[PDB]
C-alpha cells in the first residue's frame, strides 16, 4: 500500500442534496479505493513500484498491454482531482483571470456551460467531461473511461466524471439534470482558477 | 416513429429480487426508450431511415463519424437480446447440445461460468460480456461500450449488460454480486441453446 | 477529388527573385504532397463531401483532425501564396487599398515595414499575411498552416515563411527573401479586388 | 557572454551525406543566430548572469519571455545536434545502449522506424529525439525550440528537422536525410555516454 486513499476534502454530506452522502460513501469509499488498491497489487514487485501516479500514468499510457495499470493509476488521478472540482455552495461564475479567458474564448459563460454540457452528455458510455488549457488556448474535452487530458498534452482545469456511478443512485438516466447541477452548484471556481495560473 | 420499444417479456416485478422493478423500470423504460427515440431521430431523412435495425448497424459500423448512430442502434439490440437472456427462475445449468458443446470447450460448465464471470468483471467502463459462437467454437466476448458480436463476425447466444445502470440501483459497485446473480438465478439457458441451431 | 492548381505563371517567370529550382520543389512536390495527403485523409469520410474551405473549418476546432486541418490549410495558404505574385511585381497598391494602408498604417513603407517584421519574427515555420477584421487592415503572422480565416480575419495577401519557401535561394536571409517579396514579386491588384470581394 | 562552440569536426567531415555548404549555413549562420541574439536579448536583465540551461528552465515556464527561450534552446539543441554525429558514423549502439533498446522496442530495427517516424510526422519546424526517463526509453518529437529537458527527460540522440537542416541536400526529401543520419551520421558512443551520464 504505497498509495493511499486521500481523504476528501468536504464531509461525505457535505455536496447534499446535489450529490448525495450515499453516492460520495460509495464513489470515494469504495470505487475510488478500489482503483486504488488495485494500482497498489498490480505495480508491485514491477519496476512502476518506484514511480509516482503520475509518470506511471504517463508510462503506460501507450502500451496497450499496461492498459490495467493505466485504467487504475488514472482513475486515481481523475478522482482526486473530482473532488476537488467540486465545494459545498460552488457554482456560479468565475471570476478575473479565469473569467476573462472564458469569455475572450467562448464569448460568455453561457456558451462555455453550454459547451461543457454538450460534452459532457454526448460522451458516450463511462468517461470525463474537462475543461483544460493546451498551448494557452481553453478547450473543452470529453474523455472516454479512464483518459484524461495529461496524456493529449493538456493541463485540466475542472472536471466532471459522467461515469455512471458518478450520478446513478441520485439520479437514475439524468444525466443533464446531474451535469447541470454540478455547474450550478457544486463547481469550484478558485480550484480551476488557481490551476489556470500554474 | 420508425422503431418501436418492445415490450419486456416479463412483468417489472418479475426478476425480484435479483433485479429490482425500480432497475428494469429505469433500464427499460427510460435507457432502452432513449437508444430507440435517438436513434429514429438520428437516422430521418436519411437513407437509413429505410433499412432494418441490423442493417442500419452494419451499415455504421465502420464509419467512426456514424458512431453516434451505431451506438443508438446496437445498444437498441443489446438490450432486446439482453431481456431475453433472462428469465423469473432461470440459473441453473443448459441441457443437450449447448451443455455438451460447453463442457467439450470449456471442460465444465464451472469452467465457463468462471470465464464469464471474469470476462464480466474485467470489461473496464461500460460493456457487455458475451457467450458467442464464431467458426463453429464457442467463445466468451467482452466488449466495450455499445460493441457487439455480428459486427466482428460471431453469432451471440448470451450475453450480460455490465453498463453500471444494469446493476447500480441493486448492487452498487458489487458488479461480480450482481453477475454472480445473473448465472445463478436469472440466465435463460433455453435462448442461448435454441440460438445455438438457429 | 482535389487537384493541384496550375502556377498563374511560368515556372521559371519569378527569376531571379524566386527561383524555377525553388518553385519546382515548393509546388511540384510540397503543395502536391498537401493535395495527396489530404485525399488520403478524408477517403471514405464525410470530409470527402466537402469544399477544402468547409474542411478547414470542421477541423480548426480538433486536435484529434489536425493532420486533415494541416494538410487542408496548407493547400487553401499555397493557392493564396501563387496568385499574391506576379512577374513584375512588386511597387504599390492605388486607390482603395493604398488608402486604407495610409489611413492605417500612415504610409506605404510603414506597412512594409510592419509586414516585414511579421515576417521575420515568426518563429520556426509560417505566413505573414495582411488581412481585414471587421473593416480594419492588420498585420497577421500565424505559425505552420494556421490561417486568417479559422480566426474571423479575411486574407489579403500572404508571404510564406516556411523555410523550403526561400532556403534555396535565401539560405538564412529571410529578411533579404521578404524585400524582395515586396520590391518585385507582390501583385497588389490581387489584394485590391480581395478588399472588394 | 555566450558563443558559439566549435564544430566537432571539419564541415566537410560529413560529406556527402550533409554537404559542407549546409554545414557553413546550418553552424556558421543559424547556431552563430541564436547566440547573438539570445546575447542582446538578456543584456541588462536578470537573465544576463544565469547559464544556458539556467535561462532554459526559467523562461520554459512562460510564452511571454518566448524570444528567450526560443533562441537559448535553440542555441543548445544545435550543440547537442553536432555532437551526435560523427564521420563514419551510423550502424547500430552495443552494450547498455544497444540492450535497453532492445528490451524497450524489440530490437533496434524496430527502434528505428520509430525514430524515423516521430522525425517525418513532426508538422513544421522541429526535432526527434531518444530521451531517457526514469530508466525508461523512448522516442520524443518536439516542435520548433523545444526539448526533452523542460519535460523532464534526458536527450539522449536528436535529429534537427527544421528544413534549414536538410533542404539545400534533400530539398523536401526528409526521409531520406533521416535515412541517411541513421545510416551513415549518428555517433552512438555519445548516446550510451549520455545514458550513463
Ligand atoms: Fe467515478
Ligand atoms: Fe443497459
Ligand atoms: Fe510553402
Ligand atoms: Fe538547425
Amino acid at each position: 500500500m504505497t498509495h493511499t486513499l486521500p481523504n476528501l476534502p468536504y464531509d461525505i454530506a457535505a455536496l447534499e442534496p446535489h450529490i448525495s452522502a450515499k453516492t460520495l460513501t460509495f464513489h470515494h469509499g469504495k470505487h475510488h479505493q478500489a482503483y486504488v488498491t488495485n494500482l497498489n497489487n498490480l505495480i508491485q514487485n514491477t519496476e512502476l513500484a518506484n514511480k509516482t501516479l503520475e509518470e506511471i500514468i504517463h508510462a503506460t499510457a501507450k502500451n496497450p498491454e499496461k492498459a490495467g495499470i493505466f485504467n487504475n493509476a488514472a482513475q486515481v488521478w481523475n478522482h482526486t482531482f473530482f473532488w476537488n472540482c467540486m465545494k459545498p455552495q460552488g457554482g456560479g461564475q468565475p471570476t478575473g483571470d479565469l473569467k476573462a479567458m472564458i469569455d475572450k474564448t467562448f464569448g460568455s459563460y453561457e456558451a462555455f456551460a453550454a459547451d461543457f454540457k454538450q460534452a459532457a452528455i454526448t460522451q458516450f458510455g463511462s468517461g470525463w467531461a474537462w475543461l483544460v488549457v493546451e498551448r494557452g488556448v481553453l478547450r473543452i474535452m470529453k474523455t472516454p473511461n479512464a483518459d484524461l487530458p495529461m496524456v493529449h498534452g493538456a493541463t485540466a482545469l475542472l472536471t466532471c466524471d459522467v461515469w455512471e456511478h458518478a450520478y446513478y443512485l441520485d439520479y437514475q438516466n439524468r444525466r443533464p439534470d446531474y451535469v447541470d447541477t454540478f455547474l450550478s452548484h457544486l463547481v469550484n471556481w478558485d480550484f480551476a482558477s488557481a490551476l489556470l495560473n500554474g
